[PDB]
């Protein structure tokens, strides 16, 4: 069964998580909209998607975005999408703040640890907004619906179906968020030991979490499909911090925060 030490651990999750995720998105407003190596710059075809937004007033907008073609017009939304990524991060910087065993930690260390995690929590915070039937994301008044249901050839999307299929409960979620938030084995840490023991308990505690909850075939190697799922969403976020470094280099679009966690 799980302990009380655990039981404590996934109760300060929860709260932290509760605090500082804003799931209907009411907080996010005042927004952009949209109005060589390029070569590969075209990295914005793969994350390319159409956008609805309500109001509330009964409206709707909608944005259907174009298509690669002479040159510009792609980053017709690259300004939003960067305002998404704030609102975002904001949250997830605020989640690991208010958790006790991550204010323990040295400044430089928590320092540390946001940059090499800030995407993976996201992401995941994302999972759980997606829909799976429809391919959308859906933030509160705001949807962001994918443009083949065969091409999950993209690494991302192959990763929030696959999370999606897991029906994974909020401290599951949760607790993923833990487990890839103290990560030892990120460029600066200075507390390795302490980090990685602390990953470790948060491993565990998921661990007896899902042998307590879930005595269905389905739920069988389970926290492995977990794990090795975490593993996965270091790789999609190194590309990404790469695809989008590149992007940058040539046509600037990150906000000040960030700047700050990709070091500009
Ligand atoms: C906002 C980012 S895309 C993005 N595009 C850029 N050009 C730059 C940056 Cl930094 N981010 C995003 C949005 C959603 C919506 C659902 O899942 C998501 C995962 N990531």
């Amino acid at each position: 069964g799980l302990t009380e030490e655990q039981r404590m651990m996934i109760r300060e999750l929860m709260d932290a998580q509760m605090k500082t995720f804003d799931t209907t998105f009411s907080h996010f407003k005042n927004f952009r909209l949209p109005g060589k190596w390029s070569q590969v710059r075209k990295d914005l075809c793969s994350l390319k998607v159409s956008l609805q937004l309500r109001g509330e007033d009964g409206s709707v907008w909608n944005y259907k975005p174009p298509a690669d073609s002479g040159g510009k017009e792609i980053f017709s939304l690259l300004p939003h999408m960067a305002d998404m990524s704030t609102y975002m991060f904001k949250g997830i910087i605020s989640f690991a703040k208010v958790i006790s065993y991550f204010r323990d930690l040295p400044i430089e260390d928590q320092i540390s640890l946001l940059k090499g995690a800030a995407f993976e929590l996201c992401q995941l915070r994302f999972n759980t907004v997606f829909n799976a039937e429809t391919g959308t994301w859906e933030c509160g008044r705001l949807s962001y619906c994918l443009e083949f249901q065969q091409l999950l050839l993209e690494p991302m999307l192959k990763f929030h179906y696959m999370l999606k299929k897991l029906q994974l409960h909020e401290e599951e979620y949760v607790l993923m968020q833990a487990i890839s938030l103290f990560s030892p084995d990120r460029p600066g840490v200075l507390q390795h030991r302490v980090v990685d023991q602390l990953q470790e308990q948060f491993a565990i505690t998921l661990k007896s979490y899902i042998e307590c909850n879930r005595p269905q075939p389905a739920h069988r190697f389970l926290f492995l499909k977990i794990m090795a799922m975490l593993t996965e969403l270091r790789s999609i976020n190194a590309q990404h911090t790469q695809r989008l470094l590149r992007i940058q280099d040539i046509h600037p679009f990150a906000t000040p925060l960030m700047q700050e966690l990709f070091g500009i």
